[PDB]
This record gives C-alpha cells, sequence and structure tokens, in this order.
C-alpha cells in the first residue's frame, strides 16, 4: 500500500534535471561528429551500439507501443544513413532496407493535423544529404514532391535578416537552413551555451569547428546519458510544474507537500519580470506555462502579479508563440480559462477580456470534433471541458472533478508529440493511476460506514416530526455537502459534527415555516442540543452560538433579510469548536480580519438568497443576472483574504470558511435532477 | 467649585426616606386627636407651637413665594378652627379673623383647572364641623352653594359595597365621607398599616379609638418631624426615582455613580409583578412612575420586562387611575413617549399601540394651549416635547438636550401641587442649577480653544485642496459629531483623534468624486497618516486599519453600495486604539459578539444610504418610508446588544459604536439650516 508512496517519495526527492524518452533520430545528426582532435572516426562507439542492438524484430525504428509511419520513417532510415558514412555492420543496414524499400509509400494517408515540426523541412534536408551517399530508395512518389512544394514555399516567406532577429523555432528546427551566415548566431544563442536547446542545429557546421562554448553542451549529454539521446534538453521547469499540476489534480499530493514547496520555492526563485520557458535560463518566452505557473504559484499561496500577460496581446488575439500568429491549439488557452477565474480587485482587467474571448473562441470546439490538440494526444479532453465550461471555482468540488479525471489518466496508453514521438516516465507514470484509485476507493469505505451510521443516529432521535416529507434526500445530500467538501480521516469529528449541526438547524428552520415564525413557538428548541454527542467543551460552546443563533432568529422577525448568513456563521463557529481552533489574539489585526470575514460571509450569503426565490420564478432577467455578477466581484475579495498569506492567521481556519462558502454555492448553481446522480458517480459504483 | 458636589454627595448619601414641605392643614386634623390614656386637653403641644409662631405678618397661612387663595382659605382658617375647640392664645384667632371675614370672597375668581384633590369634598366637611362650634363667616356666597351642588353630585355617584374593594383616592380623602362602615375598611389598609399615608383619613373616629396598628404612624409622623406634619408619607421610591431621573437629566451624575446604583438597586430589589407605587409596600399601582422606573432601570442596565402594563388597556384608552377613568395629564403619557422608543425583538406590541396613541393624543395640545400638567405647575414643558416629539433616542444627542433644560429648570420659582401647596428640597433644589452652568461653561471653555488648535493644525496641514469649497462649515460640524458626542476631560485623545481621522478620510472621499474612484488614482495615499500626530501605537495599528478601509476603496470599485460602514467601522477602530481599548479574547463569545456588532454597524451604515440620495430627490414616498423603518426596527437590535449587561465586554467599548451610528443618525435626519444654529446655541453664547 504504502510502497507506491514511497516510489514517488524517492521519486519526487530526486527531482532531477530531465528525463525525456531517448530518441534515435538526433543520435545519428550529432554521430555524424567527426572526431574533434584530430581522431579517426567517430566520436562516440557507444551511441552507435545502442543504435544497432536496439532495432525491431521486424526492423522498424520508434516506439512499439504505437504504429504511425510518417515519423517512423525517419526513426528507420536515419539511423541507417549513419552506417553508410562509416561502413560498419551490413547485417542490419540491408536488414532494414528490405523494410524502408518497399514500405516508404503510405505518406499520403497518415492524416491531416498530425504533421511534425517542419517535418517538411528536415525530411528534405535528410533526403538531401542522402542523396549523395550510396542511397536507392523509391524517388518517384507524388506525396514526396507534393511536400517539397511546401519547403520552396515556406524557405521563401521566413526574413533573411530580421530571421537573425528572433530566438524561434526556427532556430530550433535548422536542418532545413542552408547557407547560414555565422556572424550573428552566436549572440542569440541558449543562456548555457546552446542552439535552441537542440543539438542538430549546432551539427550544421559544427562538423569540424568544435566550440566548446556550446561543445560542453553534447559532451554533457553525451557522457551522463550513456547510450542514446533526445533533442531538446533541459526542461526542468517544463517537466516539474507539469508534474505538481497533474498531480494536485491526482489529490494525494498532500503527503508531499514538503518537496511540493521545494519545486515551488525553484520556480519562486526562478521567476522573470517578462516570462517564462521550458528552462532555467532560456530567453524564449510563451503563454501557457507562464500562465498556468502564474496560477499554481498564486493557489499554493506566494506573492503573483499578472501584468506581464500584456505581451499577447494582438488586436484582440493571443497566441502561444511570440510575436508570431499560428493558429494556437485547445490547452494553451484552456488552462488559461482555468486561470481566469480568481481575479482580484487588484488585478488588470486583461483577465476579463481574455476570458470573454476565449469562452466563445473554445465554443466552437465545444460541440464539433476540433477537440483535439496540435502537439499532443489526449484521452479525454473533451471530459476536462465539460467540467471546466459549466463549473467555475466558485462551486468546483475538488474531489467530484478528480471522480472524472480517474477516466482521463491515460498514462502510457497516450504518447506524447514533439519533434519525434517520445513520452515521459516521471509525471507519466503508470502507478500514479493505482494510488489514487487506492486512496479514493478507501475514502469511499470510510464514507459508506459514516453514513450508515448517521442514518441510525438520526432515526433513533425523532428528528423526523420535524422537518418534511423525505428524509433520505435530505440526509444523503447534507452528508455529501460535508464528506465532498473534507474528506481526509484525521478529522472525522468535524465530518461528524458538520452533519448533525446542519440538521438540526435544517429541521427547526423546517419548522418555523410551518407554524409561521419565532413568534409563534411553542417548546424551548435551546435544550436539542443535549442529543448530538457530549464531549468536555464541543457541548457548551456548541449551545451559546446555538443561542446567538435563535437571537438572530427572533431579531429579524419582521423584517425580509435572510437566514442564510446566520446558519452560514453557525456552522463555521461549529467547526471553530470541533477542531479545537483557538488563536492568541494579542494583535489587533486577529480580530480586525476575523471581524471582515464573517462580515462578507453574511454579506454574500444574504446577497444570493434574494435570487433563489427569483430564479425560482425567474420574474426579471437583467435582476437575476446582476444579483449573479454582483455576488462573484465580492467573492473574489472573499477568496483573496481567504486565501493569502500575508496574515499571520492559520490557513486551516482562514479556508474552512471558504469551504462552506463554496458548497452553497455549488448546491446554488446545481439543480437537483442534476444533483442527484453526483452522490451515484462519486460514492455508489467503485472504481476498479 | 466642588462645594457644590460635596453637598450633594452628603445630600444622596444620606439618600433618607422622606422630604416635604411641612403642611399646616393636616397638622389641626390630627391636632383634634383627644389625649389616649385619658388626659386632658390635646396630645402634642409642639405642633401647637409651630401653630402659633409660623402665621405671616399680614396673616395669611401657607407658602409665601406664590399667592393662591383657593388653598390660603384652608389653610388659614383650619388652624384657627383647633384654637377654638381648645380655647387658646385668642391673639391670632380674631388676629386672623380680620383677615378672614373680610377676605373670604375670591373663591370664584381662582381658575378653571388648579382645584385641589376633592376641594368640594373636604372644605364643605370642614365648615361642616366648624358650624358647631363659635364661627361668624360670611356664609352667602353664591361660589360656595356653586360648590356644594358638586358635593352632592359625587356624594352620589360613588358606589356603597363596591367603595369597600378599591383602594383609592376615594380612601386617600376620607374627610367628606360620613357613615362610614369600619368592618371592611381595616383588612384593605397599608401595608404598614396606614389609610392612604394620611392621618387625617385616621382621624374621622381615630379619635376616640387609638389603634396603634395605625397609631404608631402617626406617632412615628409627630415625634421624628418635631414641628408640624404633611398629609402623604413615606414616598421614598416617588421622590428617589424622580431625582435620578431629572438629575441624569443634569449630566453630572457621573461623579455619583455609586449611589446611583444604590437607588437603582433599592428601586430593582423593589420590583414587584404588578406593578409600582409612591412607595415601597403600597399596593396600589399607576401607570407613569411604573413606566419610567422600567425605563431608567433598563437605561442603566437591569433586566426589565413591561408586559405586566397592560393593566391599562381600556377599549384602546389607557389612564393614571387603575380602573378609574379620569381625563389624564399631559406628563404621565408624556413619560411613556419617552419610555417607548427603546423596543427591543422580543417586547410586546403594546408599547408601539400605546406609542400611535400617544403621539396624536398629544398632537392636540402641541399648537393648542393645553400644555398644562393637571397636578403640578412646569417652568416649560412644551419645551419639553418641542424636543421628544421632533427628536427620538436614535438622534437624541445627550448634550444639545441639557442646553435646552438649563432653560426649563425653575426650582425654587415652580411650587408641585397636591392635597396643599408644598415644595420638595431634595430634587428640587436649588444649587443643581449653578452646578450644571458651571460644568457646562468649563466644558465650553475646552472645547473653545481645542477647535481653535484643531483649525491651526489643519490649514498648516495642507489638507485644503483636497475638499471641496468652504473647509469651516466641514471642521465645525465635524468636531461637533465628535465634541456633542463625548464631553468628557479624560480622554482628549479621542477627542482629537475623531475629528482627524473623520477629515482625512473626508478629505480622500472627497478627491475621489472628482478623478472618478479608486482606478484613476495618481498618488499613493497610504503615507498621509504621517502628519497625524505621532505617538507609540497610535501611527502603526491606525494606517494599517486605513489600508483595510483603502482596501475596500478598491474593492468595491466596479459596485453599487456606499462607503458608509467602512469609513465607520475605521473611525470605530480607531477609537479602540486611541483608548488602548483591548481585551482578553480567551473566550469565544469574545468575537461572537463583535462580528455581529460591526456587521449590524455596515449593515445599517448601507442602508441608510440608499435613502440618503433618494431623500435628496424624493423620487417616491413608499420606498423612503420603508427605508426608515427597516433602519430602526433592527436599529434596535444594534441598541439592545450595544446596551446589554449579559455580554461579559467592557461598557465602553460596548456603547462608542452607538456613539458614532447616532452620530450619523443624527445628521441623517437634520438639515444643515437646521444643524447650523445647534453649534451656535450650544457653544457660542455662554450661560451666565
Amino acid at each position: 500500500t504504502t510502497t507506491m508512496i514511497d516510489g514517488i517519495r524517492t521519486a519526487l526527492r530526486s527531482i532531477g534535471e530531465g528525463e525525456i524518452s531517448i530518441s534515435a533520430y538526433d543520435t545519428s545528426l550529432v554521430a555524424l561528429l567527426k572526431r574533434l582532435d584530430g581522431g579517426d572516426g567517430p566520436q562516440f562507439p557507444s551511441t552507435i551500439d545502442w543504435i544497432v542492438q536496439n532495432q525491431l524484430p521486424d526492423g522498424s525504428w520508434g516506439d512499439a507501443s504505437f504504429f504511425m509511419m510518417g515519423d517512423r520513417i525517419m526513426s528507420t532510415l536515419a539511423c541507417v544513413v549513419a552506417l553508410k558514412s562509416w561502413n560498419i555492420h551490413t547485417d542490419k543496414c540491408e536488414r532494414g532496407l528490405l523494410f524502408i524499400q518497399e514500405n516508404m509509400w503510405r505518406l499520403a494517408h497518415e492524416e491531416e493535423d498530425w504533421m511534425l515540426v517542419g517535418f517538411e523541412i528536415a525530411l528534405p534536408s535528410l533526403l538531401d544529404m542522402a542523396k549523395d551517399l550510396d542511397l536507392d530508395i523509391p524517388y518517384d512518389e507524388p506525396a514526396l514532391k507534393a511536400i517539397y512544394a511546401e519547403r520552396e514555399r515556406k524557405l521563401a516567406k521566413i526574413p533573411r535578416d530580421v530571421l537573425h532577429s528572433m530566438p524561434t523555432t526556427l532556430l530550433h528546427s535548422l536542418e532545413g537552413m542552408v547557407d547560414l551566415d555565422w556572424e550573428k548566431l552566436l549572440k542569440l544563442r541558449c543562456l548555457d551555451g546552446s542552439f535552441h536547446c537542440s543539438p542538430a542545429s549546432t551539427a550544421t557546421a559544427f562538423q569540424q569547428t568544435g566550440d566548446q562554448k556550446c561543445f560542453e553542451y553534447l559532451d554533457g549529454i553525451v557522457k551522463k546519458f550513456n547510450g542514446g539521446v533526445p533533442c531538446i534538453y533541459p526542461l526542468d521547469v517544463y517537466e516539474r510544474l507539469w508534474a505538481v499540476d497533474r498531480l494536485t489534480r491526482l489529490g494525494i499530493s498532500r503527503h508531499f507537500t514538503s518537496e511540493i514547496e521545494d519545486c515551488l520555492d525553484y520556480i519562486f526563485r526562478n521567476w522573470t519580470p517578462d516570462g517564462l520557458a521550458h528552462t532555467k535560463n532560456c530567453p524564449v518566452k510563451d503563454i501557457d506555462d507562464t500562465a498556468m505557473g502564474f496560477r499554481l504559484l498564486r493557489l499554493y499561496g506566494y506573492q503573483v502579479d499578472p501584468c506581464v500577460l500584456k505581451k499577447f496581446e494582438k488586436d484582440g488575439k493571443f497566441f502561444c508563440l511570440h510575436g508570431e500568429s499560428n493558429p494556437s491549439s485547445v490547452t494553451p488557452m484552456y488552462n488559461t480559462y482555468r486561470a481566469s477565474q480568481l481575479k482580484f480587485p487588484g488585478d488588470d482587467g486583461v483577465l476579463g477580456r481574455a476570458e470573454v474571448f476565449c469562452r466563445s473562441f473554445l465554443q466552437d470546439r465545444r460541440g464539433s470534433n476540433r477537440m483535439k490538440d496540435k502537439w499532443a494526444i489526449a484521452k479525454d479532453i473533451p471530459g476536462e471541458v465539460e467540467y471546466a465550461m459549466d463549473y467555475p471555482w466558485k462551486a468546483s468540488l475538488p474531489r467530484i472533478e478528480t471522480r472524472l479525471y480517474l477516466d482521463q489518466y491515460g498514462g502510457s496508453g497516450d504518447v506524447w508529440i514533439g519533434k519525434v514521438l517520445h513520452r515521459m516516465t516521471l509525471f507519466c507514470n503508470d502507478l500514479y493511476l493505482k494510488a489514487a484509485k487506492a486512496d479514493f476507493s478507501n475514502f469511499q469505505k470510510e464514507c459508506r460506514v459514516e453514513l450508515n451510521g448517521l442514518r441510525r443516529w438520526y432515526l433513533r432521535s425523532n428528528l423526523e416530526k420535524f422537518g418534511g416529507t423525505d428524509p433520505q434526500t435530505t440526509l444523503m445530500t447534507s452528508y455529501f455537502l460535508a464528506s465532498a467538501n473534507i474528506f481526509e480521516a484525521n478529522r472525522a469529528a468535524e465530518r461528524l459534527g458538520w452533519a448533525r449541526v446542519a440538521l438540526l438547524a435544517d429541521a427547526v428552520s423546517s419548522h418555523f415555516r410551518r407554524i409561521g415564525g419565532p413568534k409563534n413557538s411553542t417548546s424551548n428548541l435551546e435544550e436539542l442540543i443535549s442529543l448530538v454527542p457530549f464531549d468536555d467543551a464541543y457541548s457548551g460552546s456548541l449551545r451559546e452560538a446555538w443561542k446567538q443563533w435563535l437571537m438572530a432568529w427572533t431579531a429579524k422577525e419582521s423584517s425580509q433579510e435572510s437566514i442564510e448568513g446566520d446558519t452560514a456563521i453557525l456552522l463555521v463557529r461549529a467547526i471553530e469548536i470541533f477542531g479545537g481552533r483557538h488563536v492568541l489574539t494579542g494583535q489587533r489585526p486577529d480580530l480586525w480580519e476575523y471581524s471582515q470575514l464573517e462580515q462578507l460571509t453574511s454579506s454574500i450569503c444574504c446577497k444570493l438568497s434574494r435570487r433563489v426565490l427569483a430564479q425560482e420564478n425567474g420574474e426579471s432577467t437583467e435582476k437575476v443576472e446582476e444579483i449573479d455578477q454582483q455576488v462573484d466581484l465580492e467573492m473574489q475579495e472573499l477568496t483573496r483574504r481567504v486565501l493569502q498569506g500575508c496574515s499571520a492567521i492559520n490557513r486551516l481556519t482562514r479556508e474552512t470558511f471558504l469551504h462552506v462558502v463554496k458548497s452553497f454555492c455549488y448546491v446554488a448553481y446545481c439543480s437537483p435532477e442534476t444533483i442527484d446522480s453526483h452522490i451515484d458517480k462519486v460514492i455508489f459504483q467503485d472504481v476498479i
């Protein structure tokens, strides 16, 4: 059980500097490097070995878990083109020529989206240097020249002088780039001395000029890789934040807050006032990882500011590439949909404009079948937008969305797309599913007996002639609003308390709807506290705030204001006692903040109930739509002070407030024949 | 200066059991008592001495400060009728007969209201026993038989058997009551054994049957009075509560809270579940003193409940007499106007019904000249209603009303009315005016230099290009809202703080009206805290709540809610620091109560501003009138929790909240050409 925990604990404590599926095509592009100091043949033989003893029994080259010839052709011939330059091991040269010479024909029947990074740029250059060698391939295919045609298209639309001004993907893909003057190509290089983190871009003229200032990049990625090499490295930021994101989406990272805070610290001290990149020192910035990092850094309590994201505004448009206008994919903006929800009054309206832009911009691929990514395959991203569009953060239960993601994690079944087909292993690891499944299932097993015991305690308590028609459809939802809110095992005291403290108030409120209200009171309710379980301080401190609640009941009996805020503060003061939650108020900001907090609580809770019945009839559109926006435009400040670390307050007590306000915000914008199947979907039918 | 303080301190520490102006008419009514144990003549000679050596040089009898023959005739002849029964001192018998025999003619030219307590009942009985004696008076006056006529009227309308069931004024006035069976007249007697606290009612047949169970009353009021005696005694409750009421109306009792709490304790332990009377054990209850005591006991923090006042409802009517329907006077209901304002949600609607009844019921004598009392003369009671009707407790500055009462206290110039003309000395004492005048005048002298210094500090602070047109008409009212709110000398720190902390917020709010709001901010205001005076903690704790205020400024910039509550809590947190006001929050009810308190603060402060501009135009009647009632119907709960002692909170901090909410409630319902002359009236022109 804890075996998986130890495995991932070591894996994250050993967070390294790169873990990529080893490529085979770039390996030859560097294997052509002559010996630097007047040698005889190749520079490294071990890569050549890894080349020979890593061919599929059928003779193909690439990944075995998937079949995609459009890339398999490059992977299967570029390995051979080196054994022609060095005349070694004629066994598998012609053993693979039998494959390629008869199976290089299915170019024009792949697909219309799955084109590689300049697949029309290097493939010619590949066959271009292969032309001089002893090659004999089926040159005459109409599918190939139909690709040469776009090569000549793209080699002209690119600039000449200004092309020496962008560090961009054209500098990432230099194989199909001939006659490149090197006078300016040296100053715009990677901070550690690489060519866009790729060695093939070096090996254009690196073949004889061994500039160490770029050669330690290569020799490092050779000697410590020990057999084969991918094309792009390092990616520390890329892999790191991508891990923690999905892991927080798993809901089991709580055991690893230490290493969490460590990688957050790395990214934090690695922040630039102009953007972010795949790695630590790359000055080529984009929008997507910058946004998701700005999001997650804030989400775990760090001092963030998004005004830099104004570097993508093209007459209202936005794109991933910097100053470059190419059709973005679904996720590089979907992340921004996720990241735009948590506005603060100090923020800039760019997030809003971007939100209304991207919302409709994705509403195209809402119903249409264009839900696919441009640079990766996915299991169910429509499943992700299915939740993202109809559920904001203000009603985003952090457990039902995990219940949804259990059908969205593929792992081995999905291969990521780069310059070549490759996977990761670090966070694309295949026991995260096993661990999250087991964790959620034991959670399931505990709530199954908790609701059982609550049922017995309830119908043995004569609380049925108080309330109303059907107690089952109320006990289940009441237990849900708590269990789906607080799921840990070490707070079952609060878990059982919230249920009963809501049930009692619900019963008496339903009684006051019946006999009319506080003036027609016939019995003394103050003693109903007795039959909740007994403790040392859980009982008296309970009854006193309970009498405060009844005080309010009597207080408004000739008014028009609702009862939301009082029962809300009832529940939170109940939790404060149900957790032994106390504080050194030796500092005046303590009450300063606690005051405004429970103030906003009643404020929003009463401002929503005026929409409750007005929507139960719908007597006006402008009014209801104004109520909702007025709710959220200060729900922001609520979340803000709940989720800013500048305070000296305990985190847990700051956040349990948001817990219940979110519970009620959810039950507000979900109708019963919407919420009904949610309990089934969560608890009833188990995984595995 | 403190001489008056010592005088009244002794006077109140020596709060006794009765202090009434000594009568002269009842003295003879008991002087006719024969010697009990077989004596010769009268029972006590010293009263007879006090009779002879207390005649005016002109020969009249009564008070010298006022002239009212309708009673002076009784006082001047009843003293003589005894010297006829005992044949002593023929000097002043005939020396007063020269007066009476020629001056007993002005009966029919007194007035139409100033009739004594059954003046038509005893005057006949007086001349009735005088008939048998050697008298020779001008019997033939048509004004006298015109009074005999109503005597025969009233002696028949009274019942026979049920007249033995009410302890009432008919039992108080027994002189004109002949042939009274004594079998039931003994069980309904005063608890100490008196006849409605009057000895003449005994001396009807007490002349020979010396029942000690009623005779110790007489002998006590003889031996320890030592010369003369009034008719009604004891009145401990009557005089006591009447004192503390007017003294609290003086605003100098603060030096005497000890004796205050002592008399409050006496009245408190002297409460009955059925009503109150003049004295401790009298079972004859009324409405007026019961109501004013229920008021003042609550006002100083004691556990009260008014449901008993349902014993006056006569088909909607109310009256002072119990089951008796006689036209009440102005004050016995005016007190209830004063007492009905401070409703609580737990209260009964009797106060409301009574309020709408008595409001219009007095609106008759609002303009009409019928503003006079039935049992007392007054200096200016129209001055009292002049304030009571147009100013509720919710806008009742406790210093402007004292400024008004300085012209309402007459003291010696006014004689109270009972069965005979008499005054008090205890609380109708003539240095209370001197003390209150001196106290208010030194208050005046201190604020005169305080505003002077504030003016210098302000125009030296460059706060003029912020704000608006005329700074004088704002500095004066700002200083007023504080000085008229807090007047003591030992809190000048808070006094000077409130002024500047309101001025700064006012200036920046007026700036935000100008440039549009928080989004068009051009400078950093957070540093404006520096130029208020510097201290150890008065500065930082100030700036932080100040930044909280600015936080709210930014928070609502796209909303429709007002700014009242935030600046209100600003001012109160400023006072909390300007008084070193701190608390042991080791108890959860501390924040429980402080939270709801500042919640109601913002609630009411924002619910009033929506009426502010809507009244500046008046675009609807029902809406504005609903806003005001909705304000007060929870202003009640505000005042309630502010003014209930069931809490463990400090009183001062509970009440400073009410202070400012009242300041703004006043400035709301007073228009500038109403408030303008108030500052003049208070401070500009001094007393003396």
